[PDB]
């Protein structure tokens, strides 16, 4: 009932009764607050409320000090004191943008800008306001009971009348009933249980609605820069492989924090991995918000770092089967690899956040109050993919927003800058280089003379909101008779519902965009399915054509980015 205001950290007894998160505002604040929002309940020891028997006056702009309590101008005694007056509201040790986020419903773009435009403490306000919003919507969503079990892997599903149904796609991870986790994809439906169980008619599933923690670490430590390498002891005997990065090794020694811009295939996990071989004797925590993330970090670790030094961290609430070949949950080791949400509090001589265009404000939170650590390292690329902002309908969340990293990033530009795309034909190289990195991109391989487009409209069907375009799987279809050495390419897509059907009629394995994202593969293929923002953006575009090593076809929809595309035209 005693904190710290969150705003000017002045002490007061005042909490907003009225924000999700119940925040302590100090008295100056606390009026700005009430005054301009209708955030009227003020807490204290004791409510802010009318003390008169059967008065339900709880506007604090309403109300009265009486002696040692507070009532109505209806039930105030004569010597009675407003408690809103001279720019305060009445406590103990006696601003637009706290009350835009504490007040939105975080369905608008621009309050993700606000949310990453304030300041610190707004930020983590922001994060925990947002998380809060985020779950208790969990809860609107219908409850899914099994009407009959059909195999080992589909079902039917009756749901729940009145109450919306959730989106059906992988993102969407229900808890069964607590028969664990599952998944669903598309009256026959897909079932996916993180557990193996005889699915049983009648039982029931619900949304994982957890309990959003309070913040206390900032987003980002403040800045320090050294003159020299700070408590770490470089090795003289560097691994010509990694030469390239020794100059980026000795800034990350020279500064609290720094930030690599790596765009794909240009050696984020070869740097991350390389930092261990040059600071030898450092404790580094390796962390990325994904298991999948975290899992290439590990492959990477194998090929480089002592397997007896290594710790792959996994939460006994086990989600996904992941990374098998480290002792699993030493805690001590020199090398620990953990996704976000699992971190033991530690400390480490550098922490490594991986895949840092996923994270949120929230998540970089986390980072900083379970690990304590002498340099922090933070990679990924803001031209690929943000983690999806579930109520986030109205407006395009820009690269420079997706979080202070990101906005760091967008602004300032990063510490570091991977500039040559080891990975991808030339062709892909040339496009994403003009279409998201300024022309700063180089390309290591030659033109492959294997990347085609076709523009092909075709026919946009809907599986709910899900986009199927069935004439642009029937061209990939008459492509693949032609070009046999396509048959071993994965078929990506923006949608499950294409997905599904591509899998059906094609027999590739499948893949979205947004779970592409930090793959490779020999052929892709990619059908636009639809023009919308969700499948036009450039962000989305940048990986799913930077999945390929050797090949690409991509059918679009959109004429802007069918015409950037640098590839030879297919006709029919
Ligand atoms: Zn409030
Ligand atoms: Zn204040
Ligand atoms: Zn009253």
């Amino acid at each position: 009932a005693v904190g710290a205001c969150v705003l000017c950290n002045s002490q007061t007894s005042l909490r907003c009764g009225a924000c999700i998160r119940r925040p302590f505002l100090c008295c100056k604040c606390c009026y700005d607050h009430v005054i301009s929002t209708s955030h009227k309940l003020v807490l204290s020891v004791n409510p802010y409320v009318c003390n008169a028997p059967g008065c339900d006056v709880t506007d604090v702009t309403q109300l009265y000090l009486g002696g040692m309590s507070y009532y109505c101008k209806s039930h105030k005694p004569p010597i009675s004191f407003p408690l809103c007056a001279n720019g305060q509201v009445f406590g103990l040790y006696k601003v637009t943008d706290f009350n835009a986020i504490a007040t939105c419903d975080w369905t608008n773009a621009g309050d993700y800008i606000l949310a990453n435009t304030c300041t610190e403490r707004l930020k983590l306000f922001a994060a925990e306001t947002l998380k809060a919003t985020e779950e208790t919507f969990k809860l609107s969503y219908g409850i899914a009971t099994v009407r009959e079990v059909l195999s080992d892997r589909e079902l039917h599903l009756s749901w729940e009348v009145g109450k919306p149904r959730p989106p059906l796609n992988r993102n969407y991870v229900f808890t069964g009933y607590q028969i664990g986790e599952y998944t669903f994809e598309k009256d026959a439906v897909v079932y996916r249980g993180t557990t193996t169980y005889k699915l049983n008619v009648g039982d029931y599933f619900v949304l994982t609605s957890h309990t959003v923690m309070p913040l206390s670490a900032p987003t980002l430590v403040p800045q320090e820069h050294y003159v020299r390498i700070t408590g770490l002891y470089p090795t003289l005997n560097i691994s010509d492989e990694f030469s390239s990065n020794v100059a980026n090794y000795q800034k990350v020694g020279m500064q609290k924090y720094s930030t690599l811009q790596g765009p794909p295939g240009t050696g984020k996990s070869h740097f991350a991995i390389g930092l261990a071989l040059y600071y030898p004797s450092a404790r580094i925590v390796y962390t990325a918000c994904s298991h999948a993330a975290v899992d290439a970090l590990c492959e990477k670790a194998l090929k480089y770092l002592p397997i007896d030094k290594c710790s792959r961290i996994i939460p006994a609430r086990a989600r996904v089967e992941c990374f098998d070949k480290f002792k699993v949950n030493s805690t001590l080791e020199q090398y620990v690899f953990c996704t976000v949400n699992a971190l033991p509090e530690t400390t480490a001589d550098i922490v490594v956040f991986d895949e840092i265009s996923m994270a949120t404000n929230y998540d970089l939170s986390v980072v900083n109050a379970r690990l304590r650590a002498k340099h922090y390292v933070y990679i990924g690329d803001p031209a690929q993919l943000p983690a999806p902002r579930t109520l986030l309908t109205k407006g395009t969340l820009e690269p420079e927003y997706f979080n202070s990293v990101c906005r760091l990033m967008k602004t300032i530009g990063p510490d570091m800058f991977l500039g040559t795309c080891r990975r991808c034909p030339a062709e892909i190289v040339d496009t994403v280089s003009a279409l998201v990195y300024d022309n700063k991109l180089k390309a290591h391989k030659d033109k492959s003379a294997q990347c085609f487009k076709m523009f092909y409209k075709g026919v946009i069907t809907h599986d709910v909101s899900s986009a199927i375009n069935r004439p642009q799987i029937g061209v990939v279809r008459e492509f693949l008779t032609r070009n046999p050495a396509w048959r071993k390419a994965v078929f990506i897509s923006p949608y499950n519902s294409q997905n599904a059907v591509a899998s059906k009629i094609l027999g590739l394995p499948t893949q979205t965009v947004d779970s592409s994202q930090g793959s490779e593969y020999d052929y892709v293929i990619f059908t636009q399915t639809t023009e919308t923002a969700h499948s036009c953006n450039v962000n989305r575009f940048n990986v799913a054509i930077t999945r390929a090593k050797v090949g690409i076809l991509c059918i679009m929809s959109d004429r802007d980015l069918y015409d950037k595309l640098q590839f030879t035209s297919l006709e029919i």
